[PDB]
């Protein structure tokens, strides 16, 4: 009805992260009609625009609500997957921290033409900073905005720096200049614009959005897309959910759909449309269009627990708590006078502006990445206690004052999938993280030193002046066996997930799309977003994301190509 007698140059499925970048990019000339599918609404919820919110946004109608499936190895749990519905997707739900890895990321992934000297200037292009200017590392000029932090707690934030120097930590000024190594303690930057959330919708989409050749449809619920060797021709799509008219985009000649759901509903979606294993397809009658063994499979997620002490009684109000919340639960009038005025304190912050890389054990790479937050976790589970802070409003009870330090498996050896529990594109998918599955039990033995590194960091001189004891895992939770129990029961999302379909060389078997990021076995069909990350990178995913649609629209548009590697001579 929206798209009836129309012809699309592009189809982008999903209006996420990745989506945003493409959409703006492949407009930009006027010469190519656009239409984006969305399936959340549009991007106007003030819970988006404060980061401090993102506390409002887990569990929420912004939010796909995803839940695993019972995972034996964690204490036969469901875990929560947190995911983005909206234009802008997860960018526009995140904690805001801009990562992009080590140089050696990249490298590992050994795919032609994504070497980390291929992929910088991609991530310098997007690139506008506030506190750094052009060099090797930075771009200015590109529509991403990342500053430092504007969020100050003047006791917490320094005692973790120098507690992290008491350990022998060593201090990291970039965590994104691939000129030094990628541990030590720093602050963390933040995809903010003055205190505001710079998402890719706010950075990307919103400002093009006048284009007459681009057009974006919220409520739009991709099904499948429409394939007849096998050729893309549109996308079928329901804009009234799972009872709606089955709507069908229609592709002009030349034209291409352009997966953009991310890494749980893009591998999702081609199954739904006949791209991945036959045997999973077969199971719920859908016919095999391109058999691909690796759609849904190599899931990397960063997983997450935590240790958390309350402050002594003399600190009492010096945690982010606090400073948000007075001891009725009520937001306090400096924390949003300080935001209006100035874009400043509080709100400004997701929970941790800043924190190491650490190797536990001598690895190549960092293995554990460490959030520092000046507030204290009233549960072991993090994203459980950013939902009950949000619920905490107005309930007329003090929150306790204290301090969390996070750790996660930031370069995972497990791996986990994505697929199909029915036949109906709407129903939630069949998501399993695998978590702690490694054959060696290397992401549960870097979870146990973390915790073993956070506790040397609480009792060092610095933070030990500020803590009185230790509330999670606690006391009676000591010795290797006990703290192992203690992470199967707690262990959560740190919200990355990529890799579910895999970028691979010609000649890797596991690849779903090559390094044009064209899917196997179909023509005129492309992924871009998380899914394609071959092996995930220390650190939040969002940068990667946004540098992989940057250079794939650049592809698309003609203006670079990848792969430079020069052709054998003729003999
Ligand atoms: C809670 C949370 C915290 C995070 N913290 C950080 C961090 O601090 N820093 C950072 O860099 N990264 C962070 N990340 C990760 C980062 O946000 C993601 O890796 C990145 O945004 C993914 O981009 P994408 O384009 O692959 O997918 P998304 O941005 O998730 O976009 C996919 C889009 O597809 C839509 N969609 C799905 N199915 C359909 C359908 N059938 N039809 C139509 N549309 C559909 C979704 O609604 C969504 O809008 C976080 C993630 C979350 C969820
Ligand atoms: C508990 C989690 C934090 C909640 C933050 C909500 C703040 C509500 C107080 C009133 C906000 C007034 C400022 C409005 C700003 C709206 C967003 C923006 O335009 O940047
Ligand atoms: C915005 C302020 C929130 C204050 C909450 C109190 C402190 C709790 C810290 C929880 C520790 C782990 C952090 C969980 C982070 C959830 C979001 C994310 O995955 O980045």
């Amino acid at each position: 009805s929206p798209v009836a007698g129309q012809k699309y140059d592009y189809i982008l499925v999903g209006g996420g992260t990745a989506a945003c970048v493409l959409a703006n990019r492949l407009s930009a000339d006027g010469s190519k009609r656009v239409l984006v599918l969305e399936a959340g609404p549009d991007n106007t919820s003030r819970d988006v625009k404060i980061p401090a919110a993102i506390t409002r946004l887990f569990r929420s109608p912004l939010d796909w609500n995803l839940f695993s499936e019972l995972q034996e190895q964690l204490a036969e749990r469901q875990i929560y997957m947190a995911r983005g519905r909206l234009l802008g997707g997860s960018s526009a739900t995140n904690a805001t921290l801009y990562h992009r890895g080590a140089a050696g990321d990249y490298d590992a992934w050994g795919v032609e033409g994504w070497s980390s000297e291929d992929v910088l200037s991609w991530f310098v292009q997007a690139e506008t900073n506030a506190d750094f200017g052009p060099g090797a590392y930075h771009g200015s000029g590109g529509p991403m905005r990342v500053e430092n932090p504007r969020y100050t707690n003047k006791q917490l934030h320094t005692a973790f720096f120098k507690a992290a120097e008491e350990v022998g930590l060593t201090p990291n000024s970039d965590f994104n200049d691939w000129s030094h190594d990628h541990a030590g303690y720093g602050t963390f930057q933040v995809m903010q614009d003055k205190g505001t959330r710079a998402d890719m919708y706010r950075q990307y989409l919103k400002p093009v959005l006048g284009r007459r050749n681009l057009q974006v449809l919220t409520g739009a619920a991709v099904t499948k897309v429409n394939i007849d060797k096998a050729q893309a021709l549109g996308v079928e799509f329901s804009t009234d959910g799972p009872t709606g008219e089955r709507l069908s985009a229609e592709l002009a000649p030349g034209g291409e759909v352009i997966m953009c759901a991310g890494a749980v509903h893009t591998p999702f979606l081609l199954k739904h449309s006949g791209v991945g294993p036959s045997a999973e397809l077969k199971e719920f009658g859908i016919p095999v269009v391109s058999n691909l063994a690796g759609v849904g499979q190599n899931l990397q997620d960063q997983p997450a627990c935590l240790t958390a002490a309350p402050v002594k009684e003399k600190y009492d109000g010096i945690a982010i708590s606090d400073h948000i919340y007075n001891e009725k639960g009520q937001i306090r009038k400096r924390a949003i006078a300080s935001y209006l005025l100035g874009g400043r304190g509080g709100l400004t912050s997701t929970g941790c502006d800043r924190g190491a890389f650490v190797r536990t054990a001598g690895q190549a790479l960092p293995d554990l990445q460490v959030k520092f937050v000046p507030g204290m976790a009233l549960d072991p589970d993090g994203v459980s206690t950013y939902v009950r802070f949000a619920k905490f409003q107005s309930q007329g009870l003090k929150w306790p004052s204290g301090i969390t330090m996070q750790l996660i498996a930031c370069r995972p050896q497990s791996t986990g999938s994505v697929g199909l529990k029915s036949a109906d594109p709407f129903a939630p998918p069949k998501l399993s993280p695998g978590y702690l599955t490694d054959k060696d039990g290397a992401d549960l033995a870097t979870l146990r030193k973390g915790i073993h590194w956070a506790r040397d960091v609480a009792r060092s001189s610095a933070l030990s002046e500020y803590l009185d004891g230790e509330l999670f895992p606690g006391s009676g939770v000591v010795s290797d066996d006990q703290i192992d129990e203690y992470i199967r029961r707690s262990i959560h999302s740190s919200n990355a997930i990529t890799g579910t379909c895999k970028m691979g060389n010609a000649g890797d078997s596991s690849s779903v799309v090559d390094n044009q990021l064209r899917v196997h076995g179909v023509e005129g069909l492309r992924v871009v977003d998380a899914s394609v990350v071959p092996k995930i990178p220390g650190g939040q995913t969002g940068a990667p994301v946004v540098m992989i649609a940057e250079r794939a629209a650049a592809l698309l548009t003609g203006k670079a190509t990848i792969g430079a590697s020069a052709a054998a001579p003729a003999t």
